[PDB]
């Protein structure tokens, strides 16, 4: 297949804006397909010493082959810019719906938590750690299944993710692992049910204090079995988090009672519960 050029597309609105990149909606002219095209300015990548990160992002995505991840269809470049042609998830970030519906009911929480768990199982199976897992990075496709994106900061088996989601070992050891993603998962479940991330404060530094102290609370309107799972994820000792290999992996995680009624085999063929 011949290399694609920007002229092959009618570019539209900006879908997303990062520190080092912008994502734009593009309809390919010959096929009429829409793609989310990530555009990186080379000069900028270089002056900020991000080449390894862009390289790492491209390499990971090429390796991923699973419905719960944003797919990479193509890349090309002109003299100033890199272009990554990516899945366009029509319903945008999970964060939106949290902010929109306020907080998920038990059924919706269970469904989307389970899809996220299944995605982590796959990713961790490939020896890849995301390291910046959070609702903004978890997108929803036209059928409201998740697609996890944003792999520039993954590690394949230094970097710190987003404050509310970083694990304690990041703040004390500076060396993460598969378990750091499970911590972030704990935070996301809590936020799904509570409407808000568990650790939060006036500024980043206060946030980090609450984390290493495990200073956080459960609302009373909090699904109990969901509460019990969260506590088995938000654990200072990374080797004691459910789902981590020192806890014998995703079997015990998926067998948690909160997931009692979940069919793990075909989640993406299942029909998600309406979000309201
Ligand atoms: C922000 C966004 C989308 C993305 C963001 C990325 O970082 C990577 C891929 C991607 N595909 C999208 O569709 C979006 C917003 C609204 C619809 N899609």
């Amino acid at each position: 297949p011949r290399k694609k050029r920007p002229e092959d597309f009618k570019f539209g609105k900006i879908l997303g804006e990062g520190s080092f990149s912008t994502v734009v909606l593009a309809r390919e002219l010959a096929t009429s397909r829409e793609y989310a095209i990530k555009i990186l300015e080379k000069r900028h990548i270089i002056k900020e010493n991000k080449v390894p990160y862009v390289t790492r992002e491209r390499d990971v995505m090429s390796r991923l082959d699973h419905p719960f991840f944003v797919k990479l269809y193509f890349t090309f470049q002109d003299d100033e810019k890199l272009y990554f042609g990516l899945s366009y998830a029509k319903n945008g970030e999970l964060l939106k719906y949290i902010r929109k519906i306020g907080s998920f009911d038990e059924t919706c929480t269970r469904f989307y938590t389970a899809e996220i768990v299944s995605a982590l199982e796959y990713l961790h199976g490939k020896g890849i750690i995301h390291r910046d897992l959070k609702p903004e990075n978890i997108l929803l496709n036209e059928d409201m299944h998740i697609q996890i994106t944003d792999f520039g900061t993954a590690k394949v088996l230094s970097f710190v993710g987003t404050a509310q989601y970083v694990s304690p070992e990041l703040l004390t050891e500076k060396s993460a692992c598969k378990s750091s993603d499970l911590w972030a998962l704990g935070c996301i479940i809590y936020q799904l049910v509570a409407g808000l991330p568990p650790f939060r404060a006036g500024n980043e530094y206060l946030i980090f204090q609450k984390i290493i102290k495990l200073e956080y609370d459960f609302p009373e309107k909090f699904f109990p079995k969901a509460r019990d799972l969260v506590e088995k994820l938000l654990v200072l000792d990374a080797t004691k988090r459910l789902g981590c290999e020192e806890m014998e992996g995703y079997g015990p995680l998926k067998a948690h009672p909160f997931f009692e009624s979940v069919t793990w085999e075909n989640l993406h063929q299942q029909t998600p519960p309406k979000l309201t």
